C-alpha cells in the first residue's frame, strides 16, 4: 500500500517565482502527478502555493523541508505544512529517533507520509551523514517508516539503502541529472526519481521530462 | 558580534500572528533579539519577519535550520535574508559544502550565518553528538563566527565554547522548558534562547523580567 507516482517522476519545483513555478509544471502536467515543493518556491511565495498546485493540476504534494529541529519543533512544523495541504514531508533522520516520532505522530493524525532522508546526494554527504546512514534507515524500519529518500549519486549506496528496508518500503531518490545522476541506473532500486534542473531549466521542459521517461520506458 | 539585550533572545514559536505579536509585545522592553522560526513562518508567512521589524525594535535571526544540498541552501538564505533576517541559522551535519554554500550567501548579501553544533533533544545523542566536535571545528575552519549550542548539556556547551574561541559568538536553547538553567548556560553561552517559558507564561514580561533577575550579576 505505497503512493504511486505517475511515470516513476517526480517534479522537484524549485523555481521561485509562482508564475514560472505554475507554467513549468504546467508544461510538463502530462507527465506526473507528484511534484516535490521545497524551501526555494514556499519561502518566496507563501505556503499558499501548495493549494494552489492542487487547484490547477490535482497532483499529489511533497514537502522537502527538510525537517530537522527539536520534536516539539517538528510537531508544529508538521502541523503547518499539513494545514497547507501537503501530502508527506521530507524529514531528516540525523536529529535522531524522538525527532523522527514527532513527524510520524501529526502524519498519522492527518492522513499524511513521513519520508525520512538517510543520505543526501551532495558531496558534503560523505563528511557525516554517510556514516550514519545505514543506523538512520534501520532506525526508520524500527520507527515503521515507509518512505525513505536515497541518493541517485551513489548507486551502491542507493543498493545498500533499498536492502536495509526491503522491498515493500518506498524509497525516491534525487541526484538524477544536474548533479549527475542516470535515471535508469537509480530506477533498479528507487521507486521513483526526482528531477529538478534537469526538467525546470531546460528551454523546453516537456520534451526534457518526455526524454527521461522514454530512457526509462521499459522500467514504465 | 551582535549586541544582544540582557543576553536573552526570545524564540517565538507561537503560530497565530495576533499572539505572536501580542507576547513580543509584552516583552520588548527586555528584549532586542527574536528568533523566528518554521512554526511562525509556515504559519504566517515570510512577511512576518517584515512585520516583527516594523512593530518592534527587534534583530531577527531566522531558525531555518538550514539542512539541503549547496545550491538549495543557497536559495533557502537568499529568499530568507530578502525578507529582512539579520540572520540565518544552519545545520552542518551535512558537511562543508553546505555550510559553505550559506556562508557565501550571506556574504555576498551583508548578513550572518549561525552554525548549529549540538541539538539540546534527547534525540541528539543518537547521531549529532558524536560529530559536534568535528562540527564545531568545520565552522571555525571555514570561518564561521557564530554558533548555537545546548543549555541542557553543560558540559557539551563547555567544549563547544572551547573548539570556538572566546571571540566567537555563542547562543544556546533549551533553558527552561527543556531544563537548562540560565545563569549555568551563561558561563559559556553569550546569549540564551528562551521559548516556551516566556511564551506560554500567564504573564510574558513578568516571566522574562524574571529570568533577566535570576541573570543580573551576569549583565
Ligand atoms: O539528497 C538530496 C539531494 N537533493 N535533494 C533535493 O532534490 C532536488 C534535486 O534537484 P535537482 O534535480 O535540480 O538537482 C532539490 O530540490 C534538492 O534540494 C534532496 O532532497 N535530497
Ligand atoms: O538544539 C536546539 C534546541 N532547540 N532549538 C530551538 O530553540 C527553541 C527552544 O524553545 P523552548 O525554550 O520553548 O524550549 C525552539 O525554537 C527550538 O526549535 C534549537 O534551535 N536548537
Amino acid at each position: 500500500d505505497v503512493m504511486d507516482v505517475m511515470n516513476r517522476l517526480i517534479l522537484a519545483m524549485d523555481l521561485m517565482n509562482r508564475d514560472d513555478a505554475l507554467r513549468v509544471t504546467g508544461e510538463v502536467r502530462e507527465y506526473i502527478d507528484t511534484v516535490k515543493i521545497g524551501y526555494p518556491l514556499v519561502l518566496s511565495e507563501g505556503m499558499d502555493i501548495i493549494a494552489e498546485f492542487r487547484k490547477r493540476f490535482g497532483c499529489r504534494i511533497i514537502a522537502d523541508f527538510k525537517v530537522a529541529d527539536i520534536p516539539e519543533t517538528n510537531e508544529k512544523i508538521c502541523r503547518a505544512t499539513f494545514k497547507a495541504g501537503a501530502d508527506a514531508i521530507i524529514v531528516h533522520g540525523f536529529p535522531g529517533a524522538d525527532s523522527v516520532r514527532a513527524c510520524l505522530n501529526v502524519a498519522e493524525e492527518m492522513g499524511r507520509e513521513v519520508f525520512l532522508n538517510t543520505e543526501m546526494s551532495h558531496p558534503g554527504a560523505e563528511m557525516f551523514i554517510q556514516g550514519a546512514a545505514d543506523e538512520i534507515a534501520r532506525m526508520g524500519v524500527d520507527l515503521g517508516v515507509k518512505n525513505y529518500v536515497g541518493p541517485s549519486t551513489r548507486p551502491e549506496r542507493l543498493s545498500r539503502l533499498r536492502e536495509i528496508i526491503g522491498q515493500d518500503s518506498f524509497l525516491i531518490s534525487p541526484g538524477v541529472g544536474a548533479q549527475g545522476g542516470d535515471p535508469g541506473e537509480t530506477l533498479r532500486f528507487a521507486d521513483a526519481i526526482i528531477v529538478g534542473r534537469s526538467i525546470y531549466l531546460a528551454d523546453n521542459p516537456a520534451a526534457a521530462a518526455a526524454g527521461i521517461i522514454e530512457s526509462i520506458k521499459d522500467l514504465l
